[PDB]
């Protein structure tokens, strides 16, 4: 933590909220076409915008474990819903000390929002529990994520229709499937859908194909749908194309290494990696699978043979994209003006500060907000969750169909140009091209979540893109996805009395 | 109301299906296929009958609403279930005076052979609250409907799994939107599908794209399918297509303002319009952009500036096709006879009585039935209520997939013609039609409904043409239909041991 | 507030707990005997102690209510558990703006260990609506009670195997009422128990007679076991009995107006009542029928014609008994000093801090601690539970015969006198005295709620005489009733295997 700027967290969120709020409200009002054409229709607005920037719900856990040693110790444990205009509530759980309820109240927002860009049908949520991971035994952090499931079962706050949990900071596969696995067996035992009351699953329980990716996936098409996008890369004075940009990750989690290995994969180079011990660099590149295959042997990033370590800031080292994929208020005013690179994709939830913000603005520093680039965690998740409604493994139904029925399809194109053509003009193959054949059977799992990922983060980029146009804000890509969020959220609760009054 | 021809609603339909009884109850003995062959399958099939015909379930409300001025008012309030050989119960929510049980316990069974006609899988229900809706305020009226739904729920007779309320007269999305908010606030609260409780809502609130237009889209694919089969026309002594014919609408309701404007377009032109305070006219034309913007600004169709008022029957206007969208029981043995025009649409549920279809059908008139003419309004609510349950607005997770697909496909046509014609014979561009691009990425939510609308009402009325062939009815459409739905209700009772028992 | 000593409101309960977790923890090893006998049986103690005290959860609430003038504004509003060793929490509804998380946290715990004192099997909770209550029409407060009612019914913070609410500051039968209403008709709509779900309810409404009063009973049957008793009124220098002490109630609520009509009639005379506006005085005495019928008018006991508004801080008011019924955290480090009285009743919630204690123990004056002294409230609710689920009016399966059986036991009496005293001794009449006539028919519902109410009551402060004597803690009598509290809530953690594990 800084201490120049650190603002509060959920009060910081706020302040980016706050910001959309005022830029919309003139097109709120005038799209609204009521009967009380005044202020009327401004005071309304107001009054909804109101009910959005709080959490709904909060709650907070005091809860016993019995540790591996005998003894006892309470663990403190919340979980913020946000809002609910989409039930059910989705977002991660996190574990760490700096887990608070304003930081929990602040993700929880950020959910609420993060869907409303990409999308995707659930009010915002997020959990925290406030332990130090590293400091239990597995069987200990069984036991820590078991009794929590149960806890926010019983008042209501996990369940398929209610709220869908997911992994965050220090949890992934492993904490997921604890959970649904006490929920399985526990107080959803009659529920069919039990199974999806939270994603990030391991495959076998449910899970769905490069969800683990996704979040750092998504991370990589964010980047793109703008780097290549002269108009702002004129802005920024420098070339389209990941080709041969230069980058730097703080962190190396979920978001980080997969974030790092599709931008190593299409195009640009790592300069740096960061972790909670201590940078590592080399401008000459780093290697994704090097490193991660380092990471799992020694448990530490530092001492990396092909990378000197970096003594300095992980956020001031020279490239051109910044990924900071750590914890949130990283980027400060005081540390900010010093970031000599030119696109900040913010993967981490609201690792910038609104100082932050000030800053880059003025020194044409692109910040990707938050809201749209991590935005492929809860897309792949809400993917997840629809396949544990349809209970199919997706394009099983019909391989063999959209397969033979191509090439039957493929087969008149060719008899009805032999038709033409008689005997003498030959016989006409037609047949698939090599990046054909392997579609040629349909949509499989892996590939929906590569494209029904690569849509919506391509899809609302632009209209992000739009609305930076349209409002003139230009490199304030943050204030533009506020705006559609705060729009979509509020047309839910135009249309619907706003509560059961 | 009239006062000659005014029969009992539920014994009307009764009438109605009685007919289509005696029809098919020498096939239903026929393919029976049992070894109590005798004239005992004829009175299993007259007991399965006769355990149809009724309904199963009648609710009756007298619930307590406080009203604006402080005082209290008791509200009468009925749901007839009429068949549930399919759960969930289907069927509106009317608000009128006319309510009764009898035209609830009427409506309800139209429901159940109304589904069955465009095999929509749901049993028949309907529902009145005794009011005039201007009567009250719309304050009132959310406190009214959110009773109604409550007493509803607590009784059963409104659950996703159960009984899916809908729209009908003075009702709309607004009163759909209430609906869904009490139970899923409520009674429905751990209920993962418990928007799917009630069709006809908002898009915002789970609806579905083009519900509210819908049963009038349907109510132009019903006319077509016929108007466009001469052997029809043949016997009407009328041109087969659109462009020529001229209507007239009595109601200018969610049904009436939307079969009016599917009509103006794919072809033919208002002539006038009726309301519940009179009609207005216009040989020349009436445009439906320019009367729906008079209604809207002055509540009343009456002193339309271009169409004078009417003076007289709007069931008698000289035209081609009338389409009575108003309440039921309107044209009967005394005004049927001077009804001056060719093909009636039965946009209302039950708008003409026996007596007039014995008129209709010496005078050469043809009546399409209710059952097969506004089942479009249940069928989009059907695609509702799957929507609701698949979770997922239609066409999200394929877009980016039947899209690259087909344009792989398209690839491999080209490439396979270029393949075998060289460098010699150019390079042959494959490439979408214009309409084709407008479908490239596949089926929309917008798409869906249309098509899967279009192709039932258009794959039901060639099963009513064809038993109207078959069992030699001509232009007596109702008992065909009647005939279908009886026979596919049956089905189910057949095989089934009828009870529990 | 005061400013020198406000300490927060959880952390001072925490205090209390703190002092009496070291009294008993060598008890509670002491009696624990296992296997692990060391300083085991002591970390297994701590660990359960330190399992006790944090509330289990809280949960937060920012629900949207129309307001009459058609506008929206959103409510806080929180409800604690503090513990669950005994399903249902048990706990009231504070309406105020003072209401914080810490000030519930707080109360429920509270409830946790007063339910503890008086042998009620309920866990504690508390709960508040952050909202001036004046400020809100009464339409206003039922559409914000009723909708808290649902907001906390669904996340599982009411129900009568749950959480059961009653009413508290600026909440009483009104309140109830409602809340019992909402969760009857709506999620409790099956629930035999349903309207167990709170109590305060009123008569009426399944309420138990005697509840509004019965704190401020309770209130008189705790000073009464205390001041009859030498043993400590050799401590403080007074004599024994009510008759002639003089006495002083801050606040005038349901546990102040009720704390003085009992005392009012069983002795002792009012001098001085306070209230948020100003206190009145009186020295010759002030009639609590007199006063009420002055408030019931006037809305305030300001200006009553028979007494003197009072100069000055109503606490400091000379007289033998004080009785804060107030807030909490009124007798602080500041003016505890100058309280020149001799017994504090504490009828509200902590209302004195843990430094006024100090000072009162010095200065020899026996507070009578909240946890013992105001669980006349939780006893007659818990009466009102019972009631609810035995689903009868008590007394009324019996009466005629506990009636006809004395009338019978006396006649044997009678008949057996007669039978050995022959005509020789004339005839004895057996019959019951005047106080007895009103028991022949044994309990009703009345006499119930007050000897079950003044045998706990009792059965409780002999229990705190018992262990103040033990532990030789004197006049800390605070401490007195967390040592038994502590103990009883921790004999079921003890034998339970304390958690799911
Ligand atoms: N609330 C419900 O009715 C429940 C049903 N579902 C289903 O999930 C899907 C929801 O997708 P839709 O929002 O209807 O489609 P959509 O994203 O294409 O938007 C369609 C309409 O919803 C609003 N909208 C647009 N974007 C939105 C966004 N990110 N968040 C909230 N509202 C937005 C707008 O009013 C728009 O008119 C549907 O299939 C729904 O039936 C899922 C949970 C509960
Ligand atoms: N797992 C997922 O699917 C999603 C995670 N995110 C977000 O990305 C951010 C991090 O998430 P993950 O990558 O999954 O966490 P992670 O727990 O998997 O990785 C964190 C690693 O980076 C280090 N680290 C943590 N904080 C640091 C700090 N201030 N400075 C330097 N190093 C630090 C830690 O040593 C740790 O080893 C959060 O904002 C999270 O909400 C984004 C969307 C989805
Ligand atoms: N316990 C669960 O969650 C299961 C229920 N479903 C639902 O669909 C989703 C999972 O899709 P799948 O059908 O599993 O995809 P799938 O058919 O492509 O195979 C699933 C994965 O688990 C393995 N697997 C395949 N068949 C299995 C079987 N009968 N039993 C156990 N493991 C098997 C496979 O090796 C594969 O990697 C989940 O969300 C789930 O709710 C279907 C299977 C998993
Ligand atoms: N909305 C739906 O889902 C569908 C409705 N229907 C039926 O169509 C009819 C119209 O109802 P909706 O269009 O749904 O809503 P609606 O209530 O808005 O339509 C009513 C229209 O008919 C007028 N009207 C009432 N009584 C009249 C009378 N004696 N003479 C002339 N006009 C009169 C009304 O003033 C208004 O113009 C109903 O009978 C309904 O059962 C049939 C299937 C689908
Ligand atoms: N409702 C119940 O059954 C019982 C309530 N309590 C506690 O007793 C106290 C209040 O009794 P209530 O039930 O709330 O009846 P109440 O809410 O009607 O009493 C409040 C009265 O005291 C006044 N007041 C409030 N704050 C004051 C302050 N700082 N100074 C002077 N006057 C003030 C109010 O204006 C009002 O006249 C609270 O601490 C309550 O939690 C505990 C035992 C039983
Ligand atoms: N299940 C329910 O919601 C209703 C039935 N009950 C149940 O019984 C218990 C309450 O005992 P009670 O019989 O009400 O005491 P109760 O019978 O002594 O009522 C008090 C007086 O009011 C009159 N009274 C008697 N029964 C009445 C009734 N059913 N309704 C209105 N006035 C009546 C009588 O003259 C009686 O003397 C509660 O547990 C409750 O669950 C009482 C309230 C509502
Ligand atoms: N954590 C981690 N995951 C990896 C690594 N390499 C591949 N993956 C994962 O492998 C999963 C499936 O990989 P593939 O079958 O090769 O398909 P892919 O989706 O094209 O592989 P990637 O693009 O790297 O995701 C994806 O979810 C990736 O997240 C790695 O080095 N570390
Ligand atoms: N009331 C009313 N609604 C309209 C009108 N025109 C379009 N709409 C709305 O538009 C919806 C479908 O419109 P489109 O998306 O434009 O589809 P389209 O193929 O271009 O043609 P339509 O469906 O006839 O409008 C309808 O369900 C209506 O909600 C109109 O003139 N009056
Ligand atoms: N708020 C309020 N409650 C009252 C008042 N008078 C009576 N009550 C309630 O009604 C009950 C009936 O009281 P009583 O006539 O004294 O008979 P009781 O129940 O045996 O009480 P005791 O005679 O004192 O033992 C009381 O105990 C109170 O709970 C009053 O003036 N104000
Ligand atoms: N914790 C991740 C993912 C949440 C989810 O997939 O539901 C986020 O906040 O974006
Ligand atoms: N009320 C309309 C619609 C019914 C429905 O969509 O459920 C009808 O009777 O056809
Ligand atoms: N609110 C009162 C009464 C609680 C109850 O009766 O449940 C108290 O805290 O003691």
């Amino acid at each position: 933590a800084d201490r120049e700027d650190d603002p509060n967290f959920f009060k910081m969120v706020e302040g980016f909220f706050d910001r959309g709020a005022s830029i919309v409200e003139d097109k709120l009002v005038e799209d609204l076409k009521t009967r009380e054409t005044e202020e009327q229709k401004r005071n309304r607005v107001r009054g909804i915008l109101r009910i959005i920037k709080p959490c709904n719900h909060v709650l907070s856990l005091s809860f016993p474990i019995r540790r591996d040693d005998g003894s006892w110790e309470v663990i403190e444990g919340y979980r913020a819903q946000h809002s609910q205009h989409r039930t059910p509530c989705k977002g991660g759980i996190r574990y760490s000390t700096d887990v608070s309820v304003d930081e929990v109240k602040a993700l929880a927002s950020l959910m609420t929002y993060k869907c409303a860009v990409v999308d995707v049908p659930f009010g915002g949520a997020k959990a925290g529990v406030k332990i130090n991971p590293k400091n239990y035994t597995d069987n200990e952090l069984e036991k820590i994520t078991r009794r929590f499931t149960m806890e926010l079962a019983k008042k209501g706050f996990i369940g398929p229709g209610v709220d869908v949990p997911a992994p965050d900071m220090s949890t992934g596969e492993r904490e997921m499937s604890w959970i649904a696995d006490t929920y399985a067996s526990t107080i959803g035992h009659y529920d069919i859908n039990a199974h999806a009351c939270v994603t990030g699953k391991p495959i076998s329980q449910g899970g769905i194909h490069g969800r683990i990716s996704a979040t750092g996936r998504g991370v990589f098409h964010g980047i793109e749908n703008f780097i290549n996008e002269a108009s702002y890369m004129s802005i920024l004075g420098m070339t389209p194309g990941f080709g041969d940009k230069t980058f730097a990750v703080q962190g190396f989690g979920n978001v980080g290494l997969h974030s790092m290995r599709y931008l190593h994969r299409f195009g640009a180079k790592c300069v740096a990696v960061g972790e909670s011990d201590g940078s590592i660099w080399n401008p000459d590149g780093i290697d994704p699978k090097e490193l991660e295959d380092f990471k799992l042997q020694h448990g530490t990033i530092l001492g990396f043979p092909k990378a000197k370590i970096y003594e300095g800031s992980i956020l001031e080292v020279d490239c051109d994209i910044l990924i900071p994929a750590a914890s949130e208020k990283q980027l400060t005013k005081s540390n900010a003006p010093r970031v000599k690179a030119k696109i900040i994709a913010e993967g981490a939830n609201g690792p910038t500060t609104p100082e932050a913000d000030k800053i880059f603005l003025e020194r044409n520093i692109m910040v990707i907000p938050d809201l749209y680039l991590n935005a492929g965690g809860v897309t792949v998740s809400y993917f997840e969750w629809l396949k544990n409604l349809n209970h199919v493994s997706y394009g099983r139904l019909t391989f063999k169909y959209e397969r033979d029925s191509n090439y039957h399809l493929l087969m008149s194109v060719q008899e009805s140009l032999e038709r033409k053509f008689g005997k003498h003009g030959g016989t006409i193959p037609i047949v698939p091209t090599a990046e054909f054949q392997d579609r040629i059977s349909g949509a499989s799992e892996k590939d929906i979540v590569h494209s029904g990922l690569a849509y919506t983060m391509e899809r609302s980029a632009r209209q992000i893109m739009r609305t930076a146009m349209k409002y003139n804000l230009g490199l304030d890509l943050r204030t533009a996805a506020y705006v559609n969020a705060i729009e979509k959220v509020f047309r839910v609760y135009n249309e619907a009395g706003v509560t059961f009054t």
